[PDB]
């Protein structure tokens, strides 16, 4: 008879309902429909189609789906973002990083679980673009706070793994004397960085290279930085190349630039910490982030493990801070300001 | 200052938290880890790895992620499904169909919105396997109810678009005199059907063909069915081949088999119906289902549109029913029992 089945089904597939909604919100941002709705206020499918080069019947389908979920309103004049839709605006970076960048990674987990199946791949351009959007709220303010605590003033900034160059665009706008260099290994991300720097009118002060971190430090670049920022880059090197390679990379930075100030941002691996994992943001963001990092060739370690790598590399801790508790109060995102020992 | 941002972020990315959970629940079923946990009760990662040929560190990552979400329990002896994990068991078909089958389809929507970009693709094997799992609850009981209302007893059953052959396996077990034939166009689904029929010991009574519906009816098969089941197949033909092709296909069925009883199951397209779309199941399942059908080459129409196609094909409605209100009370899944006019 299946007595009471429907009520259990509606609850049982609530993760699928939200799965489709998350992908649909990601497309709303990524296709530039969200920005179109912000600019137009109300747009007919015909107007949105003409502007973005889209097909009306498919756009109507997406719009009707979002209207049923309350993200859009529909009037005789067309569609608009509802208050709930407008409220999604600050979270674009998270949708672009985790859906755009990592949907394929999560979908590959079943196959990648097999012995010898290798690491899950990702869309590194979207990971970089999304992570740079997120960084406006957490990592850039943390980097700024640590930079201000350093004894020397920043004049020549090097950002390795710069994504779309958001840290450099923000820092250079705020601090007009700075000359900067960024390196980004993903071609798509590198091209977005070159474009963002040009759009911000910073091309005369900021140069971007298409390069990985280790290979950039081995290259024959002429820059003499006094600050180097390593935002979530060391855990990539640690997984890909190993702990000796991370220690050697850090040793090379202070051998080449003995007076340099290093700012490292890392995620403390507390995936196995009961209390930490009950925090709302630990569940919403860090639990999927830790899962991705078991399937990709990156390795997250604990705060104590990073401090031990820094000591082995001959670095001294100046200060360590976490993000503002107004944005992320988990204590899992840690920033370190270091100097040569 | 970003005052109060974190609280808004946790709510703002709740769809992403559930997006990752839905994919992870899908892998738990699809990889056979869910069945392993049911059989073992408690399993160490080492034991699960040896049985399924998996890598321990990746499995531990998935298990830790699911434990943090409350799907698994961890003791010194290993991992087990929690009560919440056990409660997911009946919903396997929905995860396999919508995540396994259609995740790629949803992820393709951004690109497919572009003028001339074509139809989004899907993993038809997983769509078929998942939809057959769902059919145990809604469409098979509906088909059984309509068959019982037909004047003649079923002796030779033809099921077009049979997926993994679940309708035939269920009907033939319940009704021992039946000879049956199934046709499934997806090779993966066809192979699963051949295997399920063999596993159920029905190979002497049930034959499966790797064929689409229209091409099967045009073939030189020797079967003389007295019942034909078209479960969610006509909307595929309607989208792919057009309304005249659907009318012609139905006309061919009753020209070849004048005394045949047809059972058609369709989804009423009420995507634009305010009241219908507020039902919990309309939001959880039908709203994503309607969205997929705007991006794939299938077309959902309304109950009245199907009745008009049946009249044009020279068919008479014997009776029409919806699914049991214990499983799906939306009224959107409609079954029709037809005969030649
Ligand atoms: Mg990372
Ligand atoms: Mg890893
Ligand atoms: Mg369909
Ligand atoms: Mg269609």
């Amino acid at each position: 008879e299946n007595t009471g089945f429907e009520t259990t089904l509606i609850k049982g597939i609530e993760p699928i309902r939200q799965f489709v909604l998350a992908i649909s919100i990601y497309h709303l941002f990524d296709t530039k429909l969200f920005s179109l709705l912000i600019k137009h206020e109300v747009a007919s499918p015909e107007v949105a189609c003409n502007e973005l080069g889209m097909e009306k019947e498919k756009l109507l389908g997406l719009f009707r789906y979002l209207k049923n979920e309350g993200i859009l309103l529909e009037t005789i004049d067309g569609f608009s973002l509802s208050k709930e839709g407008h409220a999604l605006a600050p979270f674009e970076g998270w949708y672009v990083m985790l859906v755009g960048g990592y949907a394929t990674t999560f979908l590959q987990m079943g196959e990648r679980l097999q012995e010898g199946a290798g690491w899950a791949t990702r869309d590194a351009t979207k990971v970089g673009v999304g992570s740079c959007g997120i960084s406006h709220f957490d990592a850039i303010p943390l980097t700024r706070s640590l930079m201000a605590q350093a004894p020397g003033t920043c004049t020549k900034l090097l950002d390795l793994g710069c994504g779309n160059g958001r840290y450099l665009a923000e820092f250079c706008k705020a601090l007009p004397q700075i000359q900067a260099w960024g390196a980004e290994p993903d071609r798509g991300g590198f091209e977005e960085a070159v474009d963002l720097i040009e759009k911000e009118g910073l091309s005369h002060r900021v140069h971007i290279s298409h390069s990985g971190a280790v290979e950039f430090l081995d290259s024959d670049f002429d820059f003499e930085p006094d600050f180097i920022v390593l935002g979530f880059v060391l855990h990539e090197i640690l997984g890909q190349a190993g702990r000796p390679a991370v220690v050697n990379f850090l040793k090379k930075i202070v051998h080449r630039f003995p007076a340099i100030n290093l700012i490292i941002i890392e995620v403390d691996n507390q995936f196995d910490n009961a209390g930490a994992m009950r925090h709302g943001l630990a569940l919403a963001y860090y639990n999927p982030y830790y899962l991705l990092h078991c399937f990709t060739n990156q390795l997250l370690v604990q705060d104590a493990d990073w401090l031990d790598i820094f000591a082995e590399a001959g670095l001294s801790l100046v200060t360590r801070e976490t993000t503002s508790d107004q944005v992320d109060s988990t204590g899992l995102e840690i920033g370190y300001l270091l100097r040569r020992a």
